[PDB]
């Protein structure tokens, strides 16, 4: 059987990786291969800081808050281990700020420790009045997706540079799977207009003093649009832009001034930080991620399509619940060719 | 009035700036002279990684618990201005592990969110059933002495490098206050049974993903002589070594593997961690601080003698009140000369 992953982000690594694990064994010849058209270090996953954090509001599937919990357990039971260093995978704990109160998340339980703020706390930040603290994970995407393909590579999967123009041209030369994790580019190859881009710019700073994260939410702004202070394992990230349906990859001085001004009023001691750079990505927006089968009739026999696209702000905090579930897909696919 | 100071740790320095500020306006000569035999880079300030904590079990003197709460809001409300970093300030959190219950500490109200450390948390560390969590933070010994010398040459205290041999030497050259901050050598002034060296030895790692402290204590073992891990500015502390009575200022071998093999089980990441230097140190230990004047009887008048040193392994936790204290007295003898 010969399968044909489509994306080098978090979603298509983890997912191939996933399905190797898992059928490797019990399958005749399985070949596994990765196009992309953009890897390692041009990704949006690579724009990420890494924070495990859902939104606060609840999703529209359910089964979204598990796989975020499956995410959140798998990284944490691997967090103390040798290798954690190579995952970018780290402890972290951190302020949640607001301007008024507001009721508790459905992840307070999944977090380690979750507390409301008190008096004391809420001094040291003039501009806001109610707030959170708990301690979570940091998954640093760009040493994720290097791990993850140095794991594929000595699995034997083979990658190949490419843009995919349909999924026709993938099944002509000869896929029986195809595992579609275009993210916000999904798009281009079926119509999706559920999908957005959710355009975002962030900041590399030098601040090694910097040792708790601090997101600030406005409903006035939207979720991500206020600022936010994210240290890294060498660099801290400030962002604090979410324009919708915005497709230019390109720094905006603007946009620039928004974080530097709104991240320096928050912490203060940021004033004397030195720029590392600065990026821009693409925040996969859809009311759901589309996790499902299609199959591609193409007379005779069809092909299997399996999607995975969709995660918005949250494919780091929720990739490998993403995984598994599309690695289920793929054993239906199995026992329907009869190959259990 | 001509002031002496002798010592140029955190004590001293801290000390002779409460001093100049509380007094220049209302004296016309006054003159400070720090003496020091060592200063910035090789005291025991320079040691310590500058971690707010006291001890465990409460102080001897009651006036102690209120001279580290005096420190701690002096330093918060300093952490989120503009010059933090020159003095090395940051806030940080943490964990303290112990193999039981244990009271609460005096200091709970003190630090910031203190609580009680979940199932889950505890699970992240195999040979502990017990610990705290909360917010505190940390004063870089090495930058605060260096900031506080700064501010004394600005105000134009003069500092000369010599050792002192005897408060009557000092007295002679026609010193009218002699402020004696000398850290664990101030038995070579003046016999004192009671102060003895708790003697410590560190380890600087380059693990930057370390955002957390870890402090273990073990009954057995006593204070600080259990692993410890906390994350400086640049470095992070390796620790685990408290011996009493010993003057050996020489990094031991066998100490370096007990820090480094105790510091890894802890924590396995530290395992990759790159090790940049080692030093040792000795704490002032004594059952409590001498904080007190003296009149010494030298010749036909008296000069004045404010003691301020057996600061332990909590120097940096309480210089701030001490430094307050040591001003009031000093008020009391300008009173006394009737010059108020
Ligand atoms: C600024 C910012 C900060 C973020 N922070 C966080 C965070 O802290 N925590 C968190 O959980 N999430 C965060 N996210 C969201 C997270 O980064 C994304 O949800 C995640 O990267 C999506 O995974 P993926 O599908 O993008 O993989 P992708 O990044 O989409 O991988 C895409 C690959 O597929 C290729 N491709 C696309 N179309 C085609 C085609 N037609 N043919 C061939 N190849 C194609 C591209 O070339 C590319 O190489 C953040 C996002 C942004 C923008
Ligand atoms: C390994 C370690 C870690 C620590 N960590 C922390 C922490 O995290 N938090 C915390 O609060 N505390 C900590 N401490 C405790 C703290 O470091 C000390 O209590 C503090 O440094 C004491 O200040 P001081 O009196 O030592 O100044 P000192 O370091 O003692 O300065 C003394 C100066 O006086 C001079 N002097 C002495 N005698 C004479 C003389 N006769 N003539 C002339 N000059 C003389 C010496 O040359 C020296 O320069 C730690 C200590 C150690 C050892
Ligand atoms: N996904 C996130 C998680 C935390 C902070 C910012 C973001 C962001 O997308 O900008
Ligand atoms: N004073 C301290 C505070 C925290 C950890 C260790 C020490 C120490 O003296 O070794």
């Amino acid at each position: 059987m010969r399968v044909v992953v489509i994306g080098a982000g978090v979603i298509g690594l983890s997912t191939a990786l996933c399905i190797h694990e898992r059928y490797h064994s019990v399958l005749q010849p399985l070949d596994i291969k990765v196009y992309a058209d953009r890897f390692t270090p041009l990704t949006t996953t690579d724009v990420a800081a890494g924070l495990w954090q859902p939104y606060l509001s609840d999703p529209n599937n359910p089964q979204e808050a598990d796989w975020s919990q499956q995410t959140f357990d798998y990284l944490l039971s691997h967090v103390h281990s040798p290798n954690a260093e190579n995952l970018g995978l780290f402890l972290i704990s951190g302020y949640n700020l607001f301007h008024e109160a507001i009721p508790d998340p459905s992840w307070k339980d999944t977090v380690l420790g979750f507390r409301k703020l008190t008096p004391r706390e809420l001094d040291m930040f003039p501009d806001y009045g109610y707030g959170w603290f708990h301690t979570s994970l940091i998954l640093e995407g760009k040493n994720y997706l290097q791990w993850l393909t140095e794991r594929l590579t000595e699995r034997g999967v083979k990658f190949f540079q490419r843009k995919v123009e349909s999924f026709e041209e993938v099944a002509r030369e000869g896929a029986d799977v195809i595992v579609n994790c275009t993210g916000v580019w999904a798009g281009a190859l079926q119509r999706d207009p559920l999908l957005q881009p959710g355009r975002g710019q962030i900041m590399k700073v030098d601040a090694p003093w910097m040792k708790h994260f601090i997101l600030t939410h406005d409903p006035e702004r939207g979720i991500y649009n206020s600022p936010y202070i994210i240290p890294g394992t060498q660099t801290v990230t400030l962002g604090g832009i979410f324009q919708l349906g915005n497709w230019s990859e390109l720094n905006n001085i603007q946009d620039h001034n928004t974080i530097w001004e709104g991240c320096c009023r928050l912490e203060p001691t940021l004033k004397n930080a030195r720029i590392i750079g600065e990026r821009t990505g693409f925040r996969p927006v859809r009311p759901q991620i589309r996790l499902e089968r299609e199959q591609l009739r193409t007379g005779p026999s069809n092909t299997e399509v399996i999607h995975n696209y969709g995660h918005g702000g949250y494919g780091l905090t929720i990739h490998w619940g993403c995984a598994l579930e599309a690695a289920k897909l793929f054993g239906r696919i199995l026992e329907e060719k009869k190959l259990s």
